[PDB]
């Protein structure tokens, strides 16, 4: 778990989150390593709405094992502004995300921060419909990763869905 010292920075909200996306099979294409090794590699997830929510059955692969969990999402307050509370199961867990990037068609990259040690360890993923980023949604992560007064382009680890047992 690595840690960074100081309080979380401040985080601009986006302000045009649509929860209607989140249907359907989803991949973890990136995250950091802390990520990978806490909540798996090889992770996707099936998204189901259930009115305003969404039913999350996540696959990962989990210190060498493999692993389902069931869980939930739901908005918190505005919808648009991409802050979202999650559940997942396991020994239930829940806490809260915010969305810091998304083009409303392809990708979503989440973001948690968490700081008592003198710090706070930072996690980020990115899911996207296809299982590889190409082109237009790949372009669009590919420049929301510099300006990011949090995401550390070269630490993430993008997903090779290949081997994965």
């Amino acid at each position: 778990d690595v840690y960074h010292d100081g309080a979380c920075p401040e985080v601009k909200p986006v302000d045009n989150f649509d929860w209607s996306q989140y249907h359907g099979k989803w991949w973890q294409v990136a995250a950091y390593p802390d990520h990978i090794t806490k909540y798996g590699k090889c992770g996707w997830a099936e998204y189901t709405p259930e009115g305003k929510s969404v039913k999350v059955s996540r696959y990962s692969v989990i210190h060498g094992k493999e692993y389902f969990s069931e869980g939930t999402a739901y908005p918190v307050g505005d919808s648009k502004i991409g802050k979202i509370y999650h559940s997942y199961t396991g020994v239930t867990q829940e806490g809260v995300f915010n969305v810091l990037s998304t083009d409303n068609k392809n990708y979503i990259i989440g973001y948690f921060c968490s700081y008592d040690k003198k710090g706070h360890m930072d996690l980020v993923w990115v899911l996207s419909r296809s299982m590889v980023l190409t082109g237009e949604a790949k372009t669009a992560v590919e420049n929301y990763l510099i300006g990011s007064p949090v995401v550390d382009s070269q630490k993430l680890v993008y997903s090779d869905f290949s081997e994965c047992k």
